[PDB]
C-alpha cells in the first residue's frame, strides 16, 4: 500500500498532533511501500536554517521510516513552501514538484497540495504567485532569522475556499488520469467527475484536527482513513 498525508499543520503549540504524527511513522508508515506528503505538513516555514527543535524531531522520525526502506516524498503547501533541499537531506525526504503524476498498481494518478485548484481565490493565487517567485524567496531567506521570525509572526496574525470544478477537470485531462489526490482544501470526500471522456474521481485529505487522516491507495482500492492521534486504551464501566 502507498499512503498519502497532508495538512498536519505540525507546531509546537499542538503536541498531540505531533505525537499522532510520531506514533503513525512508527506504526502504519513503516508497513507502507511509500509515503507522499502532500503540503501543509507545517503550520508555518520559514526557511531550513530555523532551529525550531521540533523541525529536528520530524526530521528524526521520518528519516527513521526512510531508513526502515519507505521512501517519503513531500509536495509543498501553502503554509510550507520554504521547505528546502537541506531539511529534504535532514529527513530523508524526497521534494517533488507542484503537480505529480504516479504509476499506483497500474493506476496513473495526480498528486499536488491542491491550492493551485482553487482558482476561484484570485487574490490568494497573486499572493502565491508572489511567495513562489524565486528572487523573492531568494531576498525573504537572506534575512536574518530573528526578522523572518517577526514577518511571519505578524502575517499569521493576519474558510479555506474549495476548489474550482473547472481547474480540477483541466489537472486531470493535462495529465491524463482519472485519480487525483489532494488536500489543502480540509474537505475529506471522493468526488466522482468525468475526465479525459471517463469517469474519474477526486479523494480529498483531511486536515489533523482532532484525529488523524490518510488515503491509502492498494492494488485494490483507495481507502480514505480517519484514526485517532493517540492509542486510546479501553476500559471498561459497570
Ligand atoms: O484560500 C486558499 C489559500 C489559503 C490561504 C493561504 N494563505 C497562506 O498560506 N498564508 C501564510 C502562509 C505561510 C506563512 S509563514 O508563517 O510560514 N511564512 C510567512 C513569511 N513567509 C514569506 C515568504 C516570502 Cl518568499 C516572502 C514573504 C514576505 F515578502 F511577505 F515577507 C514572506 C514565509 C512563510 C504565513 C502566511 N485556497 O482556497
Ligand atoms: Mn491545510
Ligand atoms: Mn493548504
Amino acid at each position: 500500500a502507498t499512503l498519502f498525508i497532508a495538512d498536519l499543520h505540525l507546531q509546537t503549540e499542538e503536541p498531540a498532533i505531533t505525537a499522532g504524527f510520531l506514533r503513525f511513522l512508527q506504526g502504519e508508515a513503516r508497513q507502507a511501500d511509500a509515503l507522499y506528503i502532500l503540503g501543509d505538513l507545517f503550520e508555518a516555514w520559514i526557511g531550513d536554517d530555523d532551529p525550531n527543535p521540533l523541525h529536528q524531531q520530524i526530521a528524526s522520525a521520518i528519516k527513521a521510516v526512510v531508513d526502515a526502506g519507505v521512501p517519503c516524498y513531500f509536495i509543498h503547501g501553502n503554509r510550507d513552501f520554504l521547505v528546502g533541499q537541506r531539511f529534504a537531506r535532514q529527513s530523508g525526504m524526497i521534494l517533488l514538484a507542484e503537480e505529480e503524476r504516479l504509476d499506483l498498481y497500474g493506476r496513473e494518478v495526480l498528486i499536488m497540495h491542491g491550492d493551485t485548484l482553487c482558482t476561484d481565490d484570485q487574490g490568494y493565487l497573486a499572493f502565491r504567485a508572489k511567495v513562489h517567485t524565486p528572487w523573492i524567496q531568494r531576498l525573504f531567506l537572506a534575512l536574518p532569522l530573528f526578522i523572518r521570525h517577526r514577518i511571519a509572526a505578524r502575517m499569521r496574525a493576519d474558510e479555506i475556499m474549495d476548489v474550482n470544478p473547472q481547474a480540477v477537470v483541466d489537472a486531470m485531462e493535462r495529465h491524463h488520469v482519472q485519480w487525483l489526490i489532494h488536500g489543502h482544501t480540509h474537505r475529506p470526500a471522493v468526488h466522482e467527475l468525468q475526465a479525459n471522456g471517463q469517469p474519474a474521481w477526486r479523494v480529498v485529505l483531511g486536515a489533523w484536527h482532532s484525529e488523524g487522516s490518510m488515503v491509502k491507495v492498494t492494488p485494490d482500492d483507495v481507502e480514505l482513513i480517519h484514526f485517532p492521534f493517540l492509542e486510546e486504551n479501553l476500559y471498561f464501566q459497570s
